[PDB]
């Protein structure tokens, strides 16, 4: 559509924020609060209605991560809820193919789940799919030419390289080329034939370092870094720019939001987020009512 969304995220506890950002004008719109505080969740669209998946609340009576699946209607300013996940998934990823939401890994408690699952709009249903090779929370999904991506993340003993790809008409996963960095709760996106990773946690240190991988070539590359270090950045894709949005620097909850431009190969400030926070699900969609 036309906005960039931001919903959920962590500053001090869970938050019930939904955002809206217009590239065209700068401008902020609070909308519909989530019935649910949530940080570590995942937004998608699927036919122009915006999903929140997973996560958790972490709040001040109680810690209890989300099986949930909510869809926010643009047109009705209203949020309603969806058939729950098999399990909760906390710290999730997630990538739509063909109408439907992939939900990937994630936690719940102590466990990080390598299992994968699919949400079918058409029939308010969920149905388990081929688990994943890895364990892997603080996963970053993409989704390049009806082929799905999950790509670092943490297992529950090492953060993690590697990258793994699920080919829905053999419902399988295999691993691809590794990324050159270590990164858990990276930023991770499409933009024309190659799957970006922006950022993350290593175990030491939050990262500013961007790579891509062409699927052509079956590579990852540099590109330039961002402004700011962040790892459990809310990213997304708007006018052929990536934009992302906060995270956590090792010291601050960024406000800050950049945006890449792949012809100059520079990231500049774009906006600030009306609080710094991380740990936001992202989506683009049409402007409400
Ligand atoms: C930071 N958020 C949770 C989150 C964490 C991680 C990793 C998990 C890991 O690698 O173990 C992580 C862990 C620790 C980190 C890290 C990344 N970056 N710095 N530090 C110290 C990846 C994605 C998300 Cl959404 S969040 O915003 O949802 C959040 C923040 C505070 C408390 C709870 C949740
Ligand atoms: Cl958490």
């Amino acid at each position: 559509g036309r906005l960039i969304y931001t919903a959920g995220g962590y500053f001090r506890q869970s938050l019930s924020y939904l955002e809206a950002y217009n590239p065209s004008n700068g401008s902020w719109l609070r909308l519909a609060d989530l019935q649910v505080p949530r940080s570590g969740l995942a937004g998608c669209v699927v036919g122009g209605l915006l999903y929140a998946v997973g996560g958790r609340n972490n709040s001040p009576d109680g810690n209890t991560d989300s099986s949930a699946l909510d869809c926010y209607n643009p047109m009705t300013n209203q949020w309603s809820p969806c058939a729950s996940m098999s399990v909760p998934r906390n710290r999730i990823g997630v990538g739509v193919i063909d109408g439907h939401i992939y939900a990937v890994g994630g936690s719940h408690g102590c466990i990080h789940h390598s299992s994968v699952e699919r949400y079918e709009p058409e029939r308010d249903e969920w149905h388990l799919v081929a688990p994943m090779l890895t364990r892997r929370i603080g996963v970053g999904v993409a989704v390049l030419n009806r082929l799905l991506y999950a790509v670092g993340g943490f297992d529950g003993t090492n953060r993690l390289n590697s990258a793994e790809c699920y080919y829905p008409e053999r419902n399988e996963w295999r691993m691809i080329t590794p990324m050159n960095t270590i990164r858990s709760g990276a930023g991770v996106c499409v933009l024309h034939n190659c799957i970006y990773a922006a950022g993350g946690y290593d175990g030491q240190d939050q990262l500013n370092s961007v790579e891509r991988y062409d699927v052509e070539t079956e590579t990852w590359t540099f590109v330039a870094p961002m402004r700011h270090h962040r790892s459990a950045l809310g990213i997304t894709v708007h006018q052929g720019k990536i934009y992302v949005l906060g995270g956590y620097d090792g010291h601050t909850f960024l406000d800050s939001v950049e945006c890449y431009d792949p012809d100059s190969d520079t990231w500049s400030e774009v906006t600030r987020m009306t609080s710094g926070r991380s740990g936001v699900g992202v989506a683009v969609t049409m402007e409400p009512c």
